[PDB]
């Protein structure tokens, strides 16, 4: 039988971990330590562990110790390890493999980063081998990031059966205690932030150059991808008042998605904006020309594809809400105020609205997303003066 006190003892290990890396007080000299106690946790592997965040059965080989990054100088800093497992077809009637004798981790490339680690793995020539990620988190709070992860997950549930083409990426979490746990990142993305600053170019010119010019296949996919990911996070990030969007928790992927991290602050977040937004969700000018401007074709589908997605999401709200009340329940976030949390959830699914309605509804918050554009300023002194420009 899978006896599970193995189990606990694994994860555990990795929380202990960190506890020692407390002890440090800068980024370079936990490195350091992390390096030494995964080279420590290696003694006892393979064994019948697994990576609950794998998704698929599997032994835990190998856990690259060199490889691992700690990722601030906080007391709870969160770090960052890869972890080597063998992929079997059945957990429970799979022995455990055989032992086998012996800045940049962010922003390089993922298959860069497999091809090193599986030429430097006594496991890599495996056919089964595959090289999975998690950042454990010991002293924050993840259940906010859990409620995100469980709602994400069923958005997409809504829109599969929707049949609407909104794209997002939900990633997977652990809740350990009511202060730590684990995520496994997204991988073969990059922040916003880093896309720009090495390629010192407008997020346009970057699919230009990197996927093609207008007239290909490839450049029309990758728009196609962008347009469906924003539509997907503007609808995530107005429903779950997602807060504190920056370059930083925004990843590219490379087939043209976007994707949202971190959401630290939802629904009843402290600080509330005083700033009269609708969402934090904001659509640049960078983010425009990317979709062919505001007159665009893959703009307009862009506002469809919001409308739909909203019109999909009210036909299933229930099942929304339902997981935000069975959380407000089961636990005591700082996302939660009241029992106002879940009424202001329900009324930004505008169940009294006409789809005719609700096509201006988005009309307007689209308008709002884009705020921030400079042109704003310059062109809307009509609702400011008794001009009429
Ligand atoms: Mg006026």
């Amino acid at each position: 039988p899978v006896r599970l006190a193995p189990e606990r003892e694994f994860i555990k290990s990795l929380m202990a971990i960190g506890k020692r890396l407390a002890t440090l007080p800068t980024k370079e000299q936990k490195t350091q330590r992390l390096i030494s106690e995964l080279s420590l946790l290696n003694h006892k592997l393979p064994a019948r562990v697994w990576l609950p965040t794998a998704g698929f059965d599997h032994h835990v080989v190998r856990v690259p110790h060199t490889q691992a990054v700690v990722l601030n100088s906080k007391d709870k800093a969160p770090y960052l390890i890869y972890v080597e497992v063998l992929e079997c077809e059945n957990f429970d009637t799979t022995s455990v493999p055989a032992r086998i004798p012996e800045a940049v981790a962010l922003k390089e490339p993922w298959q860069e980063k497999v091809r090193r680690i599986r030429e430097g793995s006594p496991y890599g020539h495996l056919p089964n081998w595959r090289l999975l990620s998690v950042i454990v988190k010991c002293g924050d709070d993840l259940r906010q990031e859990l409620l995100a992860f469980q709602v994400l997950k069923q958005l997409q549930s809504i829109w599969e059966q929707e049949r609407v083409p909104l794209w997002i990426k939900p990633y997977k979490i652990l809740v350990i205690s009511a202060d730590s746990g684990m995520i496994e990142p997204v991988v073969n993305a990059v922040s916003i932030h880093q896309v720009k600053k090495q390629s010192q170019l407008s997020l346009l010119d970057y699919f230009l150059q990197e996927h093609g010019s207008y007239t290909t296949e490839a450049f029309l996919s990758a728009q196609r991808n962008f347009v469906q990911s924003c539509a997907g996070y503007c609808l995530v990030c107005y429903l779950l008042q997602v807060k504190d969007r920056h370059n930083g928790n925004i990843l590219l992927d490379a087939e043209g998605h976007i994707i949202h991290i971190d959401f630290g602050f939802i629904l009843s977040s402290s600080p509330r904006n005083l700033g009269f937004e609708t969402s934090a969700f904001k659509l640049t000018t960078e983010f425009v020309d990317v979709m062919g401007g505001l007159d665009g074709d893959m703009f307009n589908y862009y506002k469809m594809l919001m409308l739909q997605g909203l019109i999909a999401a009210r036909k299933h709200m229930d099942k929304v809400v339902q997981i935000v009340e069975i959380m407000q329940q089961g636990s005591q976030l700082p996302c939660f105020h009241g029992s106002s949390t879940i009424r202001n959830l329900k009324e930004r699914f505008h169940m009294s609205m006409t789809e005719e309605q609700l096509q201006l509804l988005v009309e307007q918050m689209v308008d709002g997303s884009m705020r921030s554009i400079t042109t704003k300023l310059y062109d809307g002194f009509q609702y400011l003066t008794n001009g009429i420009m």
